[PDB]
């Protein structure tokens, strides 16, 4: 679920930045997502958006799915069983890893998505 | 539950030390629960053992309790508000913070607790 995703983000970036910092970023991080991502981190979110889309087509509610995961060697690691739990956990762990490698750019945080996204 | 606790430990210590390093340490970290704690870290585990005993007496199974928690700016924070979930979460959050500020001394890892703990 989304609280677990936030926990994963902190795991992957070794506490370098709070997970709330990623909640409304670029064109894709946060509600909806449209246009060309504005930078590397936003590209992570576009991928994540598409993964949640694919989870939804498989009958999952990715914001709600309660999976099992472990922060090990600074990598979010899915324990979960198959199905939605495995699938959504994979979406989140992947995004967490992607966020962690990408540079955070404050100028791209909380942007006017109607003006900058398409 | 124990997996979540491991995740809290990584949250509080910014992933600087694996969770397993704390599973058999001193007289109190892990299955042990007797004698005089061997150092500052071991004292954290003594407090955590006491907390788990209190949880049990509240009717909780602390190793199993499945709570809701958020790693917020490197601080494990309980979201669960009532019952065993909130109480056990608090035990774990406090220990995770305690572990992160205590110095780890490998000479106290995996000691013979039958011999050194009373
Ligand atoms: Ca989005
Ligand atoms: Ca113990």
């Amino acid at each position: 679920n989304l609280i677990q995703f936030g926990n994963m983000i902190q795991c992957a970036n070794k506490g370098s930045r709070p997970s709330l910092d990623y909640a409304d970023y670029g064109c894709y991080c946060g509600w909806g997502g449209s246009g060309t991502p504005v930078d590397e981190l936003d590209r992570c979110c576009q991928v994540h958006d598409n993964c949640y889309e694919q989870a939804g087509k498989k009958g999952c509610f990715p914001k709600l799915t309660l999976y099992s995961w472990k922060c090990t060697g600074n990598v979010p690691t899915c324990n979960s069983k198959p199905g939605c739990k495995s699938f959504v956990c994979a979406c989140d762990a992947a995004a967490a890893k992607c966020f962690a490698k990408a540079p955070y750019k404050k100028e791209n945080y909380n942007i006017d998505t109607k003006k900058r996204c398409k």
